[PDB]
This record gives C-alpha cells, sequence and structure tokens, in this order.
C-alpha cells in the first residue's frame, strides 16, 4: 500500500500543521496551500521533502484548488475566517477536489451551530463551517467530518481573550473565563494529536467513515480541573474564576469580539454544551464524547502534559520568564 498524496489548506495553522508532520514522517507526499510562504512554520514544512507548498489565497482563486487537488487522493481541509468568506470558499474546495475526480476520502473540519439545538446564538467562527458540512455531504465524493475540541495551547499568560494563564504579582496563576467552574469542556492537545487521529480516519478508509461525525477530544476537564492539573504540572497555585464578560486586554479584530460575545451568551448565560449535537440495565454503555477519538489514536497527551512540558517553552518562546 503505497502513502496517498493529501491535499490540504491553511497548511501553517495548528491543525494541517500536526497531520502534515506525522503523514510525512509516514511516507505521504503532502500538496499544502499557505497563504504565504514566509514565516517559522511555513518554513519548517518547506523544508520537508514529502512536502510541496502552493502560495496563494483561497478566495475566489478556484485555480490555485484545482493545482491543488491535482494528483491528490486525500484532503483535509481546515478553513479559517482569517482567509475570508468561509462559506464560498469552503464550497469552492469541496468542488474542486469532486472535479478532480481523484479524491477518494475527504475530511472537513466543521463546528456546531448552537442556533440549531437551543435558544442560543450561533457562535460566528462556527456555525459557518455548519453549513460547508452540508455542502460537502451532498457531494459525490466520501467525506468525514471531524470536530476540534478546545486547544490546550490556547493557554498563554500573554493578554488574549478567554484562556489567558494570568501571573499574579505573587506568582499565582489565574484564568477568568465565562465556562462554569464544574460543567466538562472537551479539550484537545492540537500539535501532536490532530494529526495521528486524522491518519487514522485515513487509515480507515471511506467505507467505514464516510458520512460521519467524529469529535477531536480526547479528554474532558471542568475549568476547575483544568486549573488543578496546570497546578500539579507547575507545582504553582492555579484557580479558575468565572466571569460574566470575556475580559478583552487587548485590540482583537470585530469577527474575534463577535465571537467572544457569542461565547459569554452560550456559555456564559446558558451553559450549553460545546458540542451541542445529539450525538455528541446491566451492561448498557453509553458512548463518551473522547471514544472515538481515542480508539482512533491511544498515544494522545492530556492536559497535565502540556502544562508540565510544554507550555513552559511556548511561554518562554514568547517571552515570558516566570518560569526562570
Ligand atoms: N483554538 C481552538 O480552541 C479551536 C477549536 C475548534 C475549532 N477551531 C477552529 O480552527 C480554525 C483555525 O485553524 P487552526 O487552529 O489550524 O489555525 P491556527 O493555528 O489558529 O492558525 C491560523 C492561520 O491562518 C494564517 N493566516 C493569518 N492571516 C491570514 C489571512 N489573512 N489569510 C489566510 N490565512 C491567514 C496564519 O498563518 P501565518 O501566521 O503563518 O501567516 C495561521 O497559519 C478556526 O476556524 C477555529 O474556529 C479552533
Ligand atoms: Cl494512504
Ligand atoms: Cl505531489
Ligand atoms: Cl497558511
Ligand atoms: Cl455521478
Ligand atoms: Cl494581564
Ligand atoms: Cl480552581
Ligand atoms: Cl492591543
Ligand atoms: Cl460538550
Ligand atoms: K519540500
Ligand atoms: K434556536
Ligand atoms: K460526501
Ligand atoms: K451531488
Ligand atoms: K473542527
Amino acid at each position: 500500500q503505497q502513502k496517498k498524496t493529501i491535499a490540504v489548506v491553511n497548511a501553517t495553522g495548528r491543525q494541517a500543521a500536526s497531520l502534515i508532520r506525522v503523514a510525512a514522517a509516514v511516507g505521504h507526499h503532502v500538496r499544502a496551500q499557505v497563504h504565504s510562504l514566509k514565516g517559522l512554520i511555513a518554513e519548517e514544512l518547506q523544508a520537508i521533502p514529502n512536502v510541496t507548498l502552493f502560495q496563494g489565497p483561497l478566495l475566489n482563486n478556484v485555480p490555485l484548488m484545482d493545482t491543488l487537488f491535482e494528483g491528490a487522493h486525500l484532503a483535509f481541509i481546515n478553513t479559517t475566517s482569517q482567509a475570508g468568506d468561509e462559506i464560498a470558499i469552503g464550497k469552492d474546495l469541496a468542488d474542486a477536489a469532486k472535479r478532480a475526480g481523484t479524491i477518494q476520502h475527504y475530511i472537513y473540519s466543521s463546528m456546531p451551530d448552537h442556533s440549531l439545538y437551543g435558544p442560543w446564538p450561533a457562535v460566528p467562527m462556527w456555525a459557518p463551517k455548519f453549513t460547508v458540512e452540508n455542502y460537502v455531504r451532498q457531494l459525490g465524493l466520501p467525506s468525514t467530518f471531524v470536530y476540534a475540541g478546545i486547544y490546550n495551547n490556547n493557554f498563554t499568560s500573554l493578554p488574549y481573550p478567554l484562556f489567558q494563564m494570568e501571573l499574579m504579582p505573587d506568582g499565582t496563576f489565574e484564568w477568568h473565563a465565562p465556562f462554569d467552574p464544574d460543567i466538562p469542556l472537551p479539550w484537545l492537545d492540537a500539535e501532536h494529536d490532530v494529526g495521528p487521529a486524522l491518519l487514522q480516519i485515513f487509515k480507515d478508509g471511506p467505507q467505514k467513515w464516510n458520512g460521519h461525525r467524529i469529535a477531536l477530544t480526547f479528554e474532558t476537564l471542568s475549568p476547575v480541573q483544568v486549573c488543578a492539573a496546570f497546578s500539579r504540572a507547575l507545582n504553582r497555585r492555579v484557580t479558575y474564576v468565572q466571569v460574566p464578560k470575556v475580559e478583552i486586554k487587548v485590540n482583537i479584530p470585530v469577527g474575534y469580539r463577535e465571537q467572544l460575545e457569542a461565547i459569554e451568551v452560550v456559555f456564559g448565560e446558558h451553559k450549553a454544551p460545546y458540542f451541542p449535537l445529539p450525538e455528541f440495565p446491566g451492561g448498557v454503555i453509553s458512548q463518551r464524547v473522547t471514544d472515538e477519538a481515542r480508539k482512533l489514536w491511544s498515544g494522545w497527551r492530556d492536559m497535565e502534559e502540556y502544562a508540565r512540558e510544554v507550555f513552559p517553552i511556548e511561554e518562554e518562546a514568547n517571552g515570558l520568564d516566570w518560569m526562570l
């Protein structure tokens, strides 16, 4: 079984980059689109022999999409709002993959539209992906949809919104967010675990996974449990503080601000599930949201491992020195 060529977009993003590194390591050639060739990650991927980068915007650039899928047999597509009209781009990519005629398994990274499951607003950077998912489903090629849990590495002590592990004057850390302190949230070590899981889906094949939604989360932890993991990892006091509104301490694009306001309503006010879809006596065993992901990849890393082994390095690389 010669490893098939995988087409991917937004290659410098955490999800795609995770897949590209391990896919290339096991023999897959990769055709990857990047908005630009500069940057540490783009440079890193360009140096991988099995990888070929195609620089250019996706917005209104079907020709680049046709080039990307040329000769590819598999695809992993994860769009971002930074590239622009996510729905238009997601549909254009799906169409280009079908037109290539060689795509045997198309994995699209989707997210929920909360407004379909309760008296909740749609989270703006998530709902559009669900529209693309519906469109992909009606295309004549096998497709699978993965839903990413919250990234372990969203955490930083820099003053960025929602996931700031704030370093206090006394050396302790505090994480302030709207999430209920005790409701478990789905987490994901994006860099280490997205790739391996995706590869297993491709290995399993389209017959087993066509039409399926898979939650890419390997651990559920309430905010209090997250802080306890950081505390054990760093041997420091780390405490969770539930706040009504997201503390926005830096300037952000308006689209992100609307995303955060939706999060305050969805999670702060309504305590709705992160994955609101329905699917997410003796011997009767109900499936946990982490079941399929763990079956796909047993080598996943938890929050405590991230906090102890990676967080200190990412923090130092960002110039912080609490770990010095
Ligand atoms: N973080 C979470 O907890 C979480 C959970 C579930 C789903 N998601 C979804 O994940 C998606 C993001 O994917 P990701 O995590 O793999 O990416 P990511 O790591 O957040 O990286 C974002 C990327 O977009 C690039 N970029 C910057 N400006 C751009 C522009 N104007 N046009 C095109 N690309 C541009 C950046 O490249 P350079 O910096 O190299 O230029 C970077 O590679 C989002 O749609 C988000 O909703 C996130
Ligand atoms: Cl293969
Ligand atoms: Cl190639
Ligand atoms: Cl990119
Ligand atoms: Cl047909
Ligand atoms: Cl701060
Ligand atoms: Cl706490
Ligand atoms: Cl700012
Ligand atoms: Cl959930
Ligand atoms: K290369
Ligand atoms: K509704
Ligand atoms: K399909
Ligand atoms: K069709
Ligand atoms: K996703």
